[PDB]
């Protein structure tokens, strides 16, 4: 086929905007008014250039983590979405990323971090975030980090084109 079909797999912690931030790649007629809790994952299509996006929408809930790991070793690319908010599950967000890491099942693909939630006073910055994670010990993967405000999708369309470059 003339487009690219890739598996982007999203994960971070229940409410870091995981599923509002897909919103933001679909087209404007079929972005959804609100979005609530997601139950276990759901999957979206999404077109981005000469790629077709997969994209698993993981749940972030504690009781469904379980479920990312069922997705690691099909994923072409992670995006791992962080609410810049929470300070207080950084260290979390860090043990979750660690054990993806380390999953036997995940290859070495590219790894893009949304600082989601921007736009709150009390959002840490990137690069406090990334020194929270961890990231430039990452040396092994393509990685970024870029902060977003998934409401109105600032952000977005740089942390994705990013990830297109590396997938195509
Ligand atoms: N202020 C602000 N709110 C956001 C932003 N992104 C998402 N939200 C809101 O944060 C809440 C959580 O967003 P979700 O997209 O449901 O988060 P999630 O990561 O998919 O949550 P789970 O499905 O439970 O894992 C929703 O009320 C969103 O409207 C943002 O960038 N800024
Ligand atoms: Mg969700």
């Amino acid at each position: 086929a003339a487009s690219k079909k890739v598996n982007v797999l999203v994960v971070g912690l229940d409410n870091s905007g995981k599923t509002t931030i897909i919103e933001r790649l679909k087209p404007r007629p079929r972005q959804a008014a609100e979005v609530a809790p997601t139950v276990g994952f759901t999957v979206d299509e999404v077109e981005k250039g000469p790629l077709t996006f997969t994209v698993f929408d993981m749940s972030g809930a504690g009781r469904y983590r379980t479920l990312w790991e069922q997705y690691y070793r099909e994923a072409d690319a992670v995006v791992f979405v962080v609410d810049s908010a929470d300070k207080l599950r950084m260290v979390v967000a860090r043990d979750e990323m660690e054990h993806m890491l380390k999953h036997s099942n995940m290859r070495k693909v590219p790894i893009l971090y949304f600082a989601n939630k921007k736009d709150l006073p009390v959002a840490m910055p990137p690069v406090e975030i990334a020194q929270a994670l961890g990231l430039d010990d990452i040396k092994d993967r393509p990685w970024q980090i870029v902060p977003s405000n998934g409401l109105t999708g600032e952000g977005v369309d740089k942390g994705i084109d990013w990830l297109a470059e590396r997938l195509s």
